[PDB]
């Protein structure tokens, strides 16, 4: 299938090449499979979402998406326009409070929660979490995160967006776990983007325009941003056969655009998310 005039991000991770503005996709689009984006909630009411997004639990007074984040995170994962998996079915967490800051004790709820969650839903191709999140490191949000892949989801977080080494942030220094960083629309490693050993897979995090509260729009910039699009990726791919959840993150790696970013230190790597999608 084709979009055109897609958002940056989307043609990027279908083109070997930046600067185009198709996304080119296997139809299936992630049909079968669910991705819980943990988060702010997600404004399942919507259009941009069809009916595919549910919230299915928050810590807070509300379910409501009352920041914008988490919407714009699900938008990017599966919205009909923004999204890299335009079929999949998206699951609200609200962890953030409307401010968009959680404490680590209700986080690590969260994460247990969708380990357990997915058991009560029908994800036949498998099951993904999408984490725009993180604080300072803790060993303790790294095993929560850790315990949420090991059950069986595709977990993606965001590298973090403080230009410094990932390995002092949690969930993104998690080994186990998909760490993702920020790519410009010009191929560059994002000016905000956390690096280091730790990340695994590089998305398209400036300037991204996703779904957003009061069903609006708005672009935004983040690893936050970056991380939706390696969790639609990997429903995408789960739901085409290619790669489960235990694997995609490494699958995502080794299909990635390689080499094709500036700006990425020594010791990180250079890899950008990619469909490889062929008519």
């Amino acid at each position: 299938a084709a979009q055109t005039n897609a958002p940056w991000g989307l043609a990027r991770i279908s083109s070997t090449s930046p600067g185009t503005s198709t996304y080119y996709y296997d139809e299936s689009a992630g049909q079968g499979s669910c991705v819980y984006v943990i988060d702010t909630g997600i404004e399942a009411s919507h259009p941009e979402f069809e009916g595919r997004a549910q919230m299915v639990k928050t810590y807070y007074y509300s379910s409501r998406d009352g920041n914008g984040h988490g919407t714009h995170c699900a938008g990017t994962v599966g919205s009909r326009t923004y999204g890299v998996a335009k079929k999949t079915q998206l699951f609200g967490v609200k962890v953030l409070d409307d401010n968009g800051s959680g404490q680590y004790s209700t986080i690590i709820a969260g994460m247990d929660f969708v380990a357990s969650d997915k058991n009560n839903r029908n994800c036949p191709k498998g099951v993904v979490a999408s984490l725009s999140l993180g604080g300072g490191y803790s060993s303790s949000v790294n095993s929560a995160a850790a315990r949420l892949q090991s059950s069986g989801v595709m977990v993606a977080v965001a590298a973090g967006n403080n230009n410094a080494d990932a390995r002092n942030y949690s969930p993104a220094s998690e080994p186990s776990v998909c760490t993702v960083g920020a790519s410009d629309r010009y191929d560059r490693r994002s000016s905000f983007s956390n690096y280091g050993s730790v990340l695994d897979i590089f998305g398209p995090g400036t300037s991204i325009l996703s779904t957003w509260i009061g069903g609006s729009t708005r672009s935004i910039s983040g690893t936050s941003m970056a991380t939706p699009h390696v969790a639609g990726l990997a429903a995408y791919l789960m739901t085409l056969g290619k790669t489960t959840a235990a694997s995609a993150c490494r699958y995502i790696a080794d299909t990635a655009n390689k080499g094709d970013l500036s700006n990425i230190p020594f010791g990180t790597v250079n890899l950008l998310a990619y469909n490889n999608y062929q008519a």
